[PDB]
């Protein structure tokens, strides 16, 4: 019972499959119809299931008596928390093998996005699509919403004639789909989307699903993730997931992924044209394995999640990109971490990181994952690939569609590690890496020589005030272009013109050179770059693309009030998870 946050008595009983029969209703924006949960009991004596719940409307519970009856059982809907929703109480038959729960969603519903035809690529039809992640799966759907829990699912989905459904399990149009998966996942993994959605495949086990617009241009950027698959089995074990899939979702997606089984939902702000920004696919594809396989039971154990599906994804990027583009991407990443730990209260910065009771979204920084990057890259320069390796997949072997707390994952980290072959690493960095605030100093800090040549060029003193602008630049790299751009000087004010006019960072057609140049931008106030980075703000939803803009803008009063004027222009179409978060930083 590692884990607030789920009101499921977890403890006494476990639901080993959901059945969900669903209607998607896009004019009253709910789905309604059923779930059917398949219970298993440890307790003897009698005990309530127990299960989580949002802004969801109960119509009937019944559940499956000591002779497969369904009779009809009563319940409690206690008071609304404002993190945990209401806590649904079901007073079920001693032992009951099964129960079933009428409701429906509203659209207030936390893990769901509903677009309207006009927020789409298409104009012409609505969009669905849900976010699980945190503890949002109780929105939609009466369930033990805990990673501790998981669950198989079947699922009776009707749609109009016209739209197509996408969950994520096995797809066998016309409107009455049903989907399956018969491997057990935590709840926040449970996904559907639903839209006028075309497909194409890749490979034979990997495809793309979008709106035609983007369809051909994502097929033609992510055309290498079969490598991703080969490459990544032979060093972490199966892809024990069968089909890889990915779901591109509408500019308005909050995050760049959501790892859900079988079907990951993409951001479009990747389809760049180049293959640049394909590492977040690499990351998606590393949660198989960090996070989908193995997950944390509760959200203090997330770092076992993004720290070893940064560290994998970044291992799959050497084995089909080359350790040049790979260790350029560990570097451009822990220059963030550092930059984040500074402006991170120096509590958030630990592994094993205490909620204080807050959201499992408020609580959420880049910590976790390159700090349980280094943290891991630290334990391979320490005993080697071979035997890492060799450890990392009997760790995935092992735990193989299982919870694991951080507790625990020592116990294993040394059993078969740091006790295997001893006298490497101490309990003491052990401890050190994943209970204390900050970085060990003695934590790898990469570097790459291409940056860092760079770094040498960024020195054209004053301004043109040794060397023109004649470099390299013709031959820089998307992650060329972000450390030129990110440790140039924040003290080139207007000095910056050269620059946005030879190369015009401003009309950016990556989003991420886009990003850190209007960050430099108003942070040296060339103030020049406001007009563009306005439709930015106000297009895209990406909150790691749009919230540090809206934290360096609101903090000179006069800045912070030209935010709040965009930001009640790009507010409407903002998914609630990024709303929230700007809704903050905004004051
Ligand atoms: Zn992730």
């Amino acid at each position: 019972l590692t884990d607030a946050y789920t009101y499921a008595n977890y403890d006494q009983v476990k639901a080993t499959h959901v059945y969900l029969d669903l209607n998607v209703d896009f004019d009253k924006k709910s789905l309604s119809g059923f779930a059917e949960l398949s219970l298993d009991w440890f307790t003897d004596n009698k005990a309530p299931l127990i299960l989580d719940t949002r802004d969801l409307v109960i119509h009937r519970v019944m559940a499956k008596n000591s002779q497969g009856q369904w009779v009809k059982v009563n319940y409690d809907l206690a008071k609304r928390d404002d993190v945990l929703g209401s806590k649904l109480t079901i007073n079920t038959p001693l032992n009951a093998k099964k129960v079933r729960v009428y409701y429906n969603s509203t659209e207030k519903a936390t893990g769901l996005q509903w677009l309207s035809a006009e927020q789409t690529a298409g104009k012409e039809k609505p969009f669905l699509f849900s976010q699980n992640q945190a503890i949002h799966a109780r929105s939609w759907i009466p369930i033990q919403d805990t990673p501790s829990v998981r669950v198989t699912y079947t699922a009776r989905i009707t749609t109009d004639k016209d739209l197509l459904a996408v969950m994520s399990a096995n797809n066998e149009r016309d409107g009455d789909y049903f989907f399956s998966m018969p491997q057990a996942i935590p709840p926040y993994l449970i996904a559907i989307g639903v839209g006028d959605l075309e497909f194409k495949a890749m490979s034979h086990q990997t495809g793309i699903y979008a709106e035609s617009y983007i369809l051909d241009a994502a097929v033609a950027e992510f055309d290498d993730t079969q490598a991703m698959i080969d490459k990544a089995e032979q060093m972490y074990g199966k892809y024990r997931w069968g089909r890889y899939d990915l779901l591109m979702l509408p500019p308005s997606f909050p995050f760049g992924g959501m790892e859900n089984p079988r079907l990951s939902f993409i951001t479009p702000t990747v389809v760049a044209g180049d293959k640049s920004l394909v590492n977040l696919i690499a990351h998606e594809l590393a949660h198989s394995w960090s996070g989908n396989l193995v997950t944390n039971e509760s959200w203090r154990d997330l770092w076992l999640n993004e720290g070893f599906t940064s560290y994998v994804e970044n291992r799959i990027m050497e084995a089909v990109f080359g350790t040049d583009r790979a260790v350029m991407e560990q570097a451009l990443g822990a220059q963030d971490l550092n930059a984040e730990i500074l402006e991170l209260d120096a509590s958030d910065t630990q592994l094993y990181i205490d909620l204080k009771g807050r959201d499992p979204d408020d609580a959420f920084s880049g910590v976790p994952y390159v700090k349980g990057q280094l943290f891991l890259m630290y334990l391979e320069e320490k005993f080697g690939r071979e035997r890492f390796d060799a450890f990392v997949l009997e760790y995935f072997d092992s735990h193989a569609f299982q919870s694991l707390g951080t507790d625990n994952f020592v116990k294993y980290l040394k059993a078969n590690l740091t006790d295997k072959y001893p006298n490497i690493v101490s309990d003491n960095e052990i401890n050190e890496w994943i209970f204390k605030a900050g970085l060990p100093s003695y934590a790898p800090q990469p570097t790459s020589n291409a940056f860092k040549v760079i770094d040498k060029q960024i020195n054209q003193l004053v301004t043109d005030e040794l060397t023109l602008e004649q470099l390299p630049t013709a031959q820089w790299t998307l992650h060329e272009w972000l450390h030129f751009i990110n440790n140039l000087p924040v003290d080139l004010d207007h000095q910056m013109v050269n620059l946005d006019k030879a190369f015009d960072l401003t009309n950016s057609s990556n989003a991420e050179i886009a990003h850190a140049w209007y960050l430099l931008s108003v942070r040296a106030d060339y103030k020049e770059v406001y007009p563009a980075m306005a439709k930015y703000l106000k297009s895209i939803g990406r909150r790691k693309l749009i919230v540090p803009l809206y934290k360096e803008l609101a903090k000179n009063a006069e800045s912070k009030a030209w935010a709040v004027e965009v930001y009640k222009q790009a507010r409407p179409g903002y998914h609630g998870l990024a709303q929230g978060t700007v809704d903050g930083v905004l004051k």
